[PDB]
């Protein structure tokens, strides 16, 4: 391998086409979507990374960072075969300083980190549920989960960074340093630079935290209705201090979330909405915590310390949207696809979540469009579709020849209502079936101009592109 004697050379470690190592990080979480990487580096220092990178540019090839390797396109591998791959999950180092500023190694995964900012002064930052998922790809998309209503996006958070660039220099971002790469990186997804470090201001972890549970019994009209009102409540009443999402599925439909408050006040905020929302419901989880009861609440058996010895998988189809008030015909469509556009074969399983991601109330809402690159400020929904194949291992179909129309036809119900600008996917969720003129729009809508002229001028040779990724075009 061209590639391994120059990463030897450079005294990076790398993995053998036919080894362990490779079957394991060379393998996608998302095995519908797995793809064969050139070669994989394993750096363990800023510099290795660099060196890296020097040798992919050498042997002419694409080069992706993967971080926690969760992204539903395998961003990690680039999104096709063929990339050099640096694998970052041996960098995890976590450390906060005497300012609770806290400094993340590129490969770290949320679980290890929020277990670090605990046990480093009792601290929190805002991020998802999921322990494997990476630090990295998290943040530079957005990063979301039951913090955000409350305390806004991971990259909310992030006010500098130790990056590598395609041209292997390294160079430190920060509003005030490199700041238009430093804008791109809060929001601009993968393919601008490889964070080596990413630098954290923090929250000290909250001295209390109610999650809960609302179970629904709603018929299709109840659907409906109790959406319609559920969408009213949270463009202007949902408190900032409550997160919620609605978990659905076939045969259910349920609020969960966080409060950031005892349980004597979430009562007191649950009860007018589940009245305006029509009853048929009724709280079937309450409970008062803390910041580690509510994380490892939502980790779905999934073990919360996770470093470099991954090997999860899973084979599925996933997709996404974001969007503004809905109008009772959209609503209307996407509840009339639950009800009857919704059958799958035994083995075959899906579930969507309906987040509250905008409103007047929401922190993440409070922040302009302009500020960073994230580009959904303006939406008061976000969404997540899960197509998911169980028995994968015997049997796959409809995939990969087909399936995707299922969910496709679940986001048009909503989309082809939408103006043409209120359009939008959230990058962390991505739909794989997009093209690379199609995925720019949808994910970054209006920052998208900008974001293409900051490609151009960090990274014009596109050496750390994806199959969807920010194209370079100077303004
Ligand atoms: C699998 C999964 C994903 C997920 C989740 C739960 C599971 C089980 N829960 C989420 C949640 O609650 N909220 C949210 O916003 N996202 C959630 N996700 C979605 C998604 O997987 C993640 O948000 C994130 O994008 C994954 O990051 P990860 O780091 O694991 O991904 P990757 O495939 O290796 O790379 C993703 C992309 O960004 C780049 N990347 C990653 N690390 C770096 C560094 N250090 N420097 C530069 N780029 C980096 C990749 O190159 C790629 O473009
Ligand atoms: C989550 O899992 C991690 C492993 O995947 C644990 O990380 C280990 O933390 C140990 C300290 O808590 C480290 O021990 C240190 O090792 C160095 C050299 O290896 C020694 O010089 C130090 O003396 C020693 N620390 C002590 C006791 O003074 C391990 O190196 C480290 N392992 C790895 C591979 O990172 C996390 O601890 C674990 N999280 C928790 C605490 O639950
Ligand atoms: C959904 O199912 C109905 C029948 O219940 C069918 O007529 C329709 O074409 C399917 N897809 C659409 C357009 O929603
Ligand atoms: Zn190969």
């Amino acid at each position: 391998n061209s590639i391994n004697a120059c990463l030897a050379a450079a005294d990076v470690e790398f993995h053998e086409e036919d080894s362990e190592g490779w079957d394991m990080d060379g393998t996608a979480f998302n095995l519908r979507v797995d793809y064969d990487p050139a070669a994989i580096a394993i750096p363990r220092s800023t510099e290795d990374i660099a060196a890296a990178v020097q040798c992919g540019l050498d042997a002419g090839v694409q080069i992706s960072a993967k971080g926690g390797g969760h992204s539903y396109g395998s961003y990690g591998f680039g999104g096709e075969d063929g990339h050099l791959m640096l694998e970052l999950d041996r960098m995890y180092r976590v450390s906060v300083d005497d300012n609770n500023v806290a400094t993340i190694q590129g490969g770290a995964r949320l679980g290890y980190t929020a277990l670090e900012l605990l046990d480093q002064g009792n601290r929190a930052l805002s991020h998802g549920t999921a322990p494997a998922v990476g630090v990295g790809g998290h943040v530079l998309g957005g990063g979301y989960g039951f913090a955000t209503h409350t305390h806004g996006l991971t990259l909310d958070w992030l006010i500098g960074a130790t990056v590598v660039l395609a041209d292997a220099s390294i160079v430190h971002v920060s509003e005030t340093e490199n700041a238009d790469l430093f804008w791109a990186l809060r929001g601009g997804g993968g393919g601008f630079a490889i964070v080596s470090e990413f630098e954290f201001n923090t929250f000290e972890a909250p001295e209390i935290i109610t999650t809960y549970q609302v179970t629904t019994t709603w018929n299709r009209k109840q659907h409906v209705a109790g959406l319609k009102a559920l969408q009213d409540w949270a463009q202007n009443t949902m408190p900032r201090e409550l997160s919620m999402r609605l978990e659905i599925n076939a045969n259910a439909l349920n609020w969960e979330g966080n409060f950031f408050g005892n349980a004597k006040d979430l009562k007191k905020i649950l009860q007018p909405i589940m009245k305006k929302a029509g009853g048929k419901s009724t709280i079937s989880k309450l409970v008062e915590t803390d910041w580690y009861g509510q994380i490892n609440t939502y980790l779905y058996g999934a073990d919360l310390n996770i470093t470099y010895n991954y090997d999860v998988h899973e084979y599925f189809y996933a997709n996404s949207l974001t969007a503004p008030r809905l109008s009772d015909e959209a609503i209307q469509a996407f509840v009339d696809y639950k009800f009857d556009n919704s059958s799958v074969r035994p083995g075959r399983g899906w579930w969507i979540q309906w987040d509250f991601h905008g409103g007047k109330n929401s922190a993440l809402a409070a922040v302009s469009n302009d500020e960073t690159a994230y580009a959904h400020r303006d939406q008061l929904w976000l969404w997540q579709f899960y197509d998911s194949i169980y028995d994968y291992e015997n049997n796959t179909s409809p995939y990969p020849e087909s399936g995707f129309e299922f969910m496709q036809g679940f986001v048009a119900t909503i989309e082809d209502t939408l103006p043409e600008d209120r359009k939008g996917k959230y990058f962390n969720y991505a739909d794989t079936t997009l093209t690379k003129e199609e995925a720019q729009k949808l994910y970054w809508r209006g920052n998208l101009e900008k974001l293409q002229a900051i490609k151009a001028k960090y990274d014009p040779e596109d050496v750390f592109g994806n199959v969807v990724s920010v194209e370079p075009i100077a303004y």
